[PDB]
């Protein structure tokens, strides 16, 4: 899909869903008094902000995370919201503007309300008054996403006859107006009709119908920051509708391979999809398991068997039925009751050993279950982690209270994990520092807030990784694969984990005793320099740990403003039986962490050290 309809088309529509949550949020705020008292105070906290506005930090933190992201908040080191030269924007937003989030479009599109949009098309036509192109897009948005959702559910749009001549004369021409105005219509010489654009917004799935149905809860924006949020929330694939569903075809791709390991005999026998939904994702990994892997050729004398998992009823029987000629089972459960799923398999002879677990974009949706080892949730404090998590009461989760659930999670799935390991999908939230350099090319300004708003864990790509390789999870380099292909940001990765003797967790202040017996590739470094690099940056350093020992640590930075992740050490403990293999290992998992580090574009050190390890055969190593 090429540049002309790339800026003009698609980065248009995602400007609007952009607008469609934060023109609510920045409204409520705007309402509030938000800037009002970041006018007052010059800076402040969270929690100060939450004090004089008695707000509910979970929403609220939400709230100033998009508002960051859109440079209407600076967020200082110390963690103190200050206002901007864009906060004043603020202003040029019409009060009156939330209103169509419950005006009937479609009543209007029928002519049964006098009352119309008319000031709102002069509105659009003015660009609502600023020179700023994203501001007036944002704006748009919130005219533009039910009212074309709305042209398109009565076909209001097709072109065979005319456009818009069904309707009444006021009613066209006020739309005619619009679709000029906007670029989607001209006016040729026998009629009006639709240009590239607004065809374009026509035929392409843009998944307005999704981005819409936030609407409900848009609505009561200011009782989920400043009210009560069980009052909001009162009386098959949401996720996978993103841009494209690239990530389907590399799983059809990751289970070809499985299925065409040699010999047959070590496949695997069960595929267990957690979330079975419909059935949709185990009737196509069947269908690619048959036509296309060497085991589809052998199904007589080698089965497979496929298992949906879900903890609705209803799901199973919509599974049970749509599997109807695939050789199939269908057992309740739930994400994060993993070792029930276990105790149901082994009470119908399925062993565990013979078990592929698959799951697409669900970890994020688990029930929420509290950390249980209180002392290390404890001491995961320290790390510096920018995770956005609400609670029922609308209250901020503590990162890495967050975090530490997250890692708990992970744990319980570890331990019932097999040879054939974990398939999984999983969709990541971003950092406002990143959002802010691909507001465009990115939803997670409208997703992120969207989703976090709605009680989900969201987690950025490197924290999952860092949760999963904590418990001995490990995303094969021969499967992986990160959305966006082409961008310093990763909002979707697609995972074959499969569980190894060993764990990588960040380094701490505890690790100095053992980091200085290492032997290192530079200058030995000193109790005071490690002491200063990890408490400057908790989340930098990594190291490999195999039965309590330190096997090997890496320490990195991020520089060229946050583009470039370089290494600057490699720390090896030679008295370590495979030190070389695991060496090589956790520098693989470096590549990997680093590719899904927010905002990282290259990596610096890799062939270096590398080649270091790789031909060890020089002590030319500080320490041995
Ligand atoms: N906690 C849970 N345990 C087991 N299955 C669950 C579950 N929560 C949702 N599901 C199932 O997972 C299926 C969809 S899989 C992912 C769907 C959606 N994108 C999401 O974020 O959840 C649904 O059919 C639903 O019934």
């Amino acid at each position: 899909e090429n540049l002309y309809f790339q800026s003009n088309a698609l980065d248009k529509i995602n400007r609007y869903a952009h607008g469609f949550v934060a023109v609510p949020v920045i409204c409520a705020c705007s309402e509030a008094g938000v800037f009002e008292l970041l006018s007052q105070k010059k800076s402040l906290k969270l929690e100060e902000i939450v004090e004089h506005l008695a707000a509910n930090s979970g929403h609220l933190m939400v709230a100033m995370r998009l508002l960051e992201s859109l440079s209407f908040l600076y967020r200082s080191q110390a963690e103190e919201y200050i206002l901007t030269e864009q906060s004043q924007q603020h202003q040029i937003i019409p009060k009156a503007l939330m209103s169509l989030y419950k005006y009937p479009f479609e009543l209007y599109l029928k002519g049964e309300v006098e009352t119309g949009i008319s000031n709102w098309i002069n509105c659009s036509s003015r660009r609502w008054d600023t020179e700023n192109s994203l501001l007036s897009d944002l704006l748009d948005g919130v005219l533009l996403i039910p009212l074309l959702l709305e042209l398109k559910k009565q076909n209001l749009l097709d072109e065979s006859k005319k456009i818009f001549n069904t309707l009444t004369n006021s009613l066209k021409q006020e739309l005619s107006t619009l679709f000029i105005n906007l670029g989607w219509a001209e006016e040729k010489t026998e009629g009006l009709y639709l240009t590239d654009i607004g065809r374009f917004m026509r035929d392409r799935s843009l998944n307005l119908g999704t981005t819409a149905s936030y609407a409900p809860m848009l609505l009561q924006m200011k009782e989920l920051l400043f009210g009560n949020p069980q009052r909001v929330f009162q009386r098959n694939v949401v996720a996978s509708g993103f841009q494209h569903e690239k990530f389907f075809a590399d799983t059809d791709k990751i289970i070809i391979s499985i299925f065409n390991q040699q010999p047959i005999e070590e496949q695997p026998i069960y595929i267990v999809d957690m979330g079975c939904g419909d059935g949709t994702l185990l009737k196509r990994i069947y269908k690619i398991i048959k036509q296309f892997s060497a085991r589809g050729k052998v199904l007589t004398e080698y089965p497979i068997i496929m298992v949906g998992v879900d903890y609705n009823q209803e799901a199973l029987d919509v599974t049970d039925k749509n599997l109807v000629d695939i050789p199939h089972l269908v057992i309740p459960g739930d994400i994060g009751a993993p070792e029930k799923l276990l105790e149901q398999l082994k009470a119908q002879g399925i062993e565990p050993e013979k078990v592929l677990h698959i799951r697409s974009f669900l970890d994020h949706d688990r029930p929420f279950i509290a950390p249980k080892n209180t002392e290390i949730a404890q001491a995961r404090s320290q790390l510096d982690y920018q995770v956005v998590d609400v609670d029922r009461e609308g209250k901020l989760i503590p990162p890495h209270i967050a975090v530490q659930s997250l890692v708990e999670h992970l744990e319980r799935w570890s331990s019932i994990i097999t040879r054939h390991g974990l398939l999984l999908l999983e969709v990541h939230s971003l950092t406002p520092a990143v959002v802010k350099k691909y507001i465009d090319e990115s939803e997670s300004l409208h997703f992120d807030a969207y989703h976090a708003f709605s009680m989900q864990h969201l987690v950025e790509a490197d924290v999952f990784l860092m949760a999963a390789a904590e418990v001995g999870l490990f995303s094969r380099k021969e499967a992986f694969r990160k959305y966006p292909k082409t961008l310093p940001l990763t909002r979707i990765t697609v995972n074959h984990f499969e569980k190894r003797k060993y764990q990588i967790r960040y380094a701490t202040v505890n690790d100095i005793p053992n980091l200085l017996k290492c032997a290192t590739f530079n200058p030995p470094v000193n109790e005071p320099f490690f002491q200063v690099l990890l408490k400057q940056t908790p989340t930098a350093h990594l190291l490999l740990e195999y039965q309590g020992e330190l096997v090997a640590a890496i320490f990195t930075e991020t520089k060229n403003s946050n583009e470039v992740l370089g290494i600057r050490e490699f720390l090896v403990r030679t008295s370590v039986e495979n030190w070389q293999v695991l060496a090589k290992d956790l520098l693989e998992f470096v590549e990997q962490w680093g590719v899904v580090k927010p905002g990282i574009k290259e990596i610096e050190g890799l062939l270096k050290y590398h080649e270091a390890i790789s031909n060890f055969q020089k002590s030319k190593w500080y320490q041995s």
